[PDB]
């Protein structure tokens, strides 16, 4: 109907400056339902949204997004009603469709999931993409046999959005928690979200590769893929599993294949983008109840607003966010 | 009691000979239950244990075997009666322990699998290890979304053991079977197997790693890794699972981590050996019903007793068997 | 044989007098299992078979019930055995065969339900069939896909038999409970019994049909009917679910189709009277845990005894009772 | 990018044109999926969208469609690979997005259901709506109770498209299947389809409306709404469930609380349009073996071009096809 | 509504005499759904219900049956219409209330069975009471573990109808049947309902009880009390199941506990006269889909009419009938 | 490797004596997985196999057990890594294999069960083998129709090691527990336990024996089998089940078959010996949280050092310990 705050990324050229913008509904895409995010829709993928360079957004007049949790305010879907609380990550979202960085966005039906009940529109964005990768790295991990008594299940990139609370998923679950920092000092933080033990990142990768060296961990939760990897999977017990999703200190993995052989290991591939409806729905059902853990509210490290947003953006990208920001609208 | 003929390997010095030779029941150890056996076979692991530098065997003093199907004679574990029909397989045996390649062999009840009824001993003797391994791929594939309409899948390492068994299972499942082999006019076996289309090993790896190819296949039973699973990796559809279990064509497998996180693909490991019971029986059962071929006999390439054995071991470490070898005792 | 006190209704000529007197235990009839009863109940129907014109008995020596729950004493059922904790609902109790309404009582073992363990013969009485026909109705309603995520509920009539009990029990359910009545100042008792958001009679029907206005809640309890179910219906959120169970706000439905067409909305019928026994079972079973209330004892408007039930039955067909009128005997 | 053969509407002032026209690839919109179509997208929805006051085209520059199976040509969605076989049905496309009666199709992934193994090309839109809205018809119908011994389940308005598919799967099942037509001499037909018993249109509703009525049927698939379905209501056993679906013979349903209520029935409403990805496989993974006939081919009316096509849409509406006429591409 | 054939049994003169008596439709029992029967059987119970001192007829002037088929005539129960091919079985039915053994039969409708759909009206009769307490035998084995691969199953009497039944539910569910009977020459009888192997009660049990014998089957479908279910009992595997439903010849079993407690079997006691409808309707859909037979009319003995129903009562208790009659009516 | 103490069993001549001796690493069986014990072994297993005409060891060069529970140090099997918490309980263990009443035991993997999550080494070792096979009972039972709303359970033999627990466990589980002991004032013990009402032996057993008695309990755990049982079969409610396991007070049971025919109850034979690792897996889950009482510590009667066991295996067999006794090590 009338105007409003937008994060929006902005091409001069050849640099990316990142502006906010002051956005019309009649700008917005004329196919999907509109609705007031009024929460977040800050992450480590957002930030290389952001930043010049990073290969995610070409067609540069965009409002950043992914990740929105908000009330609908008009839709042309019947599927969706005046007043419902829903969530809308992932897919488009800040990639080639305007996101959920600002107040008001479009989005089509089909990537709407409806707010689980006992989840908030704050709760559910506390989460994210971040903590949705986390359950749903959980919930493959399960699939291929992932319980709380074959041994302790060690995340690496803790301190991190889906490493921190992938630690207080398993905790709630019942898990073993060991987790993986480059970062000393920071014991004091993990075991409040719920780790058993705190190691170092030598303590996963130092002796450098190789092919199989000692079973240590039952599962694993990697937002961290890269030499790391290919000498956790050596590290991992018999019919375990290692869950992906994540290119934080390397790219390349070396793997070997005698833990998958020899000790049938298992790496799984964790997709939040693309993520079936069905997939997704169930996921955030667990987040509501099962997953659900009593910290939550513990890796919120700033309840940032709309205006402090381009300069949390690189923060993030930095080491600077322990946890996870939230935004307001 | 009775004396009976055995394929027994043994090293003299640093050369490992494998001869026929009479022992007798006393010589095999009292743990376990006694089955006269009556159909064995060879594998890529029988070969290598009957021959020096293998990296199979340590304490060489050992009857050949790992597969085994017969009959129980005597018995001392009350899970077990005189006149079942059972199936011992992997564990230890062969390795280790005495295994199957010989009339009469003492394996330990908890792990013989009582044999399914619709599969008679020489059947069960077809699949082998090489069946299990073949069957278990399937099992482990279709618990991470694994579906004949969702694209047809790659079979790499045909005219194999566990590859040549792995199409005929695909086919009778109703998967789009796609084999790959780098032995030319093989493709008239293939497709007398179940397979749909032959390609060479060129066409799954030549053009050298990428990171993220066109998609192909979103599923491979995969008993060649090294190089040729990282070029598979990248060429894999959205949320598909590739199993390997093999390690004959390069150990090393540079993962790219790319079709992990953005196409939500997992790399599966599946060992036979050391297979729970649980999942051991439920994957037997399988191969009776659903995923039991109706070519089957066609895998069989030549009936062989026992006497006929320590030639045949030869044949599989070289390559004069294009099916699958089962020893008649 | 045992004398006892027994509501019986009687029709003299053209009139139903109704009136408790002495029964003997041999007078009862003796196909079925013999209950100490306890605990009765008044019901909406229990007042229509006790005045004339009520069109729910037909022959009129009868004793009234429809609802018991009690200890088996008497039993030439094997099914049963003495001192079972039994609850006599529906089929043909207090409609053509001797009620609940009474110290003992001949009801056959087909139709007594086992009390579940967490539940007394009281708090099965605090149901009743009113209890049971709002138990079936969300039953029923989940079996459409009724998620208390998907939306609000609408529960039509509430401060009545089947509303009242049917707002506390999807409350426990986790559902944003939305009340309807056309009496005022009963709204603290409807936000009591665990009511977010009371609305008036014509919040649901005032412009008289549309056949589709906008998306107002996902299902709907609704043991009003008539033409407010028309206009209710109109109302329903895209893939809901309405339960009947009623005919208050009159027969005649005019239903527009369009509802049924393009939102994918479903008209369920809740009929206690000959529900199947293991669908009854099932549901008392969730009466015990999934849907029984915190409240509970706060919808029983009067605990009253045997020989003050003729009022009791005056007391309902009124606007006086306000829940649930339980019997002590 | 090659320009292509494509059936689109046109308004222009007062008078919808429909007239097969040469479209360029560029003009399809950008966010979908290209699909090289093949075969149909005939339906009684696509003859009111190709005539002037039937509201259900909005915006007039359109390609009509609904009901498309081709396969991908080429995707920027991760979902689907290229050579994929995939169903484009409902949702939008036909009706505000450009359809499917065209060479060539545009369609966003998430509307993008995989080819069935046992389904063809052919096969798929031989069903189209009206068989995908008959099987979800059946399945919204079973998880209501509907069994093959608890009646003989009716199937109004069949010779149509919806209907006569409804009295083909539902034979398939094992269902005694009662066809009701307003035609005589289509009785061979509908025996041929699979029909127990072919009655009259009379025999349904002729004699007026009845609150309760003798039972007859258990079940109904119902295109044929109005009064029709409202006395047919009446006439169904206990338990019973009526799918409607279909708004011909009347928008107006003057239905009477009674079949509810007493009898325990439901009026199940079927949507096509935008049914869920999670239950749209399920129901078109039944209609390649649970739910596919072994006739199938026989509803076949008649298979037509692209250009020829514009007389098909007229053909339809006026009631002149028996069964249902499927283009080929 | 006037007269049909009955064959009852009548106490003149304090003794038992049974005959076919022409009773109207008013002497009915008018507390249940009359029903047309088609097709009756004469079970061992029959017999003892038609003879003095067979204690299952306590108050006389009787019409027996216990087992009915046929269609609903008039119904004052709304759960059941004219015209529902239903089955009448056990409770008080040939017991305490008017059997099946005529034309027309009121029996309540808490105790009837729709007619599973791959089931004729004639097919639900060679079953029978028998049939059902065979395959609630099967129904109870699997429950506890009884697996087709596991081992042999014995099947004691299998001469009569619930052995014979049970040889062949065995025999197409995939089991190797083993068949005890007292009289030799049936061997070919048994063979052709699936029997694998045939045995003389001397190998099952020619006197001498011993605590723990050797393993010899699977399990055990006896119809057969007594001392030779002790023998069996001893003689059954680890994990195994005995499945009791008759006394013919033994009524006391000396049990040891010694194969319940160190083989670790079960004895389960089988009632198909107060089995539940929960279970009753689940084991009559079993008796038409995996445990229906291909034979069924092997075990068909005779097929007689009412009148030659006396004479058929006394052909059993005398180990006449080999398998079962039927009686057409 | 290094030395340490058993509880080590030596038939001298002919006399067996027990002692605690001092035994090396190098000394247990070379084929299993060391693993240092943690906690307990006293079972009334254990008092037979250290007794001369126990008749449980044969050989003796033996060390008593049966259970055990503590850490693997060292695996060669990769199904266990050094640091997994396991429990060694049953099979060859303390009977045909040195057992777990020793500081690090020698025991195969496929015997290894992964400690429970919210299980410690001493709370799996309160429980034990007489614990395990309580739990096994309430597993068997409720697989045969055992629910809390059928009736109240019977635990016979309260007071011993299954029985003790059993009480316990049922409790938890919501069942109204009826206890029976041998010695009077000992109900208050019960109380503690779980047991809502506490007979007498001669409340099961007294009045010699009957075919069929009043049905009092649908359910009985009973750990004392004999003559008690004959009779306490005759007394179970309908569709019942009773499970054994115990032998104390006679060995052979005049059961009749009435209570099996007509009633449906089932004797279930309980073996915690030889149960497959795929039920004990999931019984020992059960015993962490379903199963698992807020008791527990109350079963234990008092811990012992592994200095003083040869006292306690003279404690038992004579009624002196109430409850279990643990060992510390």
């Amino acid at each position: 109907s009338t105007l409003f705050q937008a994060l929006q990324a902005e091409k001069n050229a050849d640099d990316v400056s990142v502006h906010v913008k002051t956005i019309s509904t009649e700008d917005l895409p004329k196919d999907g339902v509109l609705i007031k995010v009024a929460y977040s829709g800050i992450n480590y993928k957002d930030g290389l949204a952001g930043k010049a360079g990073g290969n995610i957004v070409r067609e540069y007049p965009l409002i950043l997004g992914i990740d929105a949790a908000g009330t609908v305010v008009s839709s042309n879907d019947p599927r969706f009603a005046e007043g419902d609380e829903v969530i809308a990550t992932s897919y488009e979202l800040g990639v080639s469709r305007d996101g959920g960085l600002s107040e008001y966005a479009s989005v089509p039906g089909d990537w709407l999931v409806p707010l689980p009940q006992n989840l908030s529109l704050k709760e559910a964005m506390v989460y994210g993409t971040a903590g949705f990768t986390a359950a749903l790295s959980v919930h493959r991990l399960e699939q291929n046999g992932l319980s709380p008594e074959k041994g302790s299940v060690l995340v690496t990139g803790a301190t991190g959005g889906v490493g921190g609370i992938a630690v207080s998923m398993l905790n709630k679950r019942g898990y073993d928690v060991v987790a993986s920092t480059g970062n000393r000092e920071a014991a004091d933080y993990l075991k409040q979200l719920g780790a058993s033990e705190v190691i170092s990142r030598e303590d996963v990768y130092d002796g450098t590769l190789k092919a199989l060296s000692k079973q240590q961990w039952q599962g694993a939760v990697d937002p961290v893929g890269g030499k790391q990897l290919a000498s956790l999977l050596s590290k991992i017990q018999y019919g375990g599993s290692v869950a992906v999703s994540g290119l934080t200190g390397g790219g390349e993995v070396p793997a070997t294949v005698y833990p998958f052989i020899l000790r049938g290991v298992s790496l799984l591939g964790i997709d939040s983008v693309y993520c079936p409806m069905d997939v997704r729905a169930a996921v955030w059902e667990r987040m509501s109840s099962d997953l659900k853990p009593d910290q939550l509210l513990t890796i919120v490290d700033r309840e940032v607003s709309l205006e402090e947003t381009p300069g949390a953006l690189k923060d993030i990208l930095q080491n600077r966010i322990q946890g996870r920001v939230i935004v307001k609208l």
